[PDB]
């Protein structure tokens, strides 16, 4: 239970890997969000302010539009992308890390990021 008191907004296409990151992120303690649509989820950070985003860039506009609005949301992006281009794109953004999928490292990044 290491992410008790812990909000974690997944924004994934993928039905499979939604539910993966679901289970994953509610079986250490924390409260999920789930978002199949990242215009619908960019709707919803209007509204609320999790303690971790985490988003496939292949996504950018979600993350262009936060930042340029002032917020400081923490973002875990997980992409299966090659495009150095569009990593260097999120990284000037800022984001806590860019992991490769199909995912591990993602513990890693998630508590490295949270506390």
């Amino acid at each position: 239970q290491p992410l008790v008191g812990k909000q974690i907004l997944i924004v994934e296409d993928e039905q499979v890997f939604r539910s993966l990151l679901d289970s994953w992120f509610s079986s250490l303690g924390a409260t999920t969000v789930l978002a199949a649509d990242g215009v619908d989820a960019l709707e919803l950070l209007g509204g609320f302010t999790p303690d971790l985003m985490i988003c496939d860039i292949a996504g950018l506009k979600l993350l262009e539009h936060i930042r340029n609005r002032g917020d400081q949301t923490p973002v875990l992006v997980i992409s299966a992308t090659e495009n150095m281009a569009d990593i260097a794109k999120a990284l000037r953004l800022g984001v806590e890390d860019v992991l490769l999928k199909p995912v591990n490292r993602l513990r890693e990044m998630v508590f490295a990021c949270l506390y």
